[PDB]
């Protein structure tokens, strides 16, 4: 009947507070995590019609390796976030990791009207 749920892990400070509140406001079901470790075996198992992931810590990472991130969500939308350097989210969250990306501190529409385009991206 109805379907579509957004995951959302970061460590702002309240951030995903407020991008849970667009996002769940954009679809439905929403949820948020820490660093999104846990969501990561959590991915490939549930995943939702999208997913985001702002940090910069090991063992996860957005585009991280490269690999897991395949698997755990080939073509799933993870989006991404990090400003300054990025010359590998620059590619790998081109066609990898995640086609679309939340750099710099973006806006609530711009971040949720992001994920409703990712969301979209899988119908041709």
């Amino acid at each position: 009947m109805q379907r579509g749920i957004v995951w959302v892990v970061d460590d702002d400070s309240s951030i995903r507070w407020v991008l849970e509140r667009a996002l769940a406001g954009a679809g439905l079901t929403c949820t948020t995590f820490e660093n999104g470790n846990e969501v990561l075996a959590a991915l490939a198992s549930k995943t939702p019609d999208v997913l985001l992931s702002d940090i910069r810590m090991p063992g996860m990472d957005g585009l991280a390796l490269l690999k897991q991130i395949k698997q755990r969500h080939p073509m799933l939308p993870v989006i991404i976030m990090t400003a300054h350097s990025d010359l590998d989210a620059a590619v790998s969250a081109y066609q990898q990791g995640a086609f679309d990306y939340l750099p710099k501190p973006f806006d609530i529409d711009e971040a949720v009207a992001l994920v409703e385009r990712a969301i979209s991206h899988y119908q041709e």
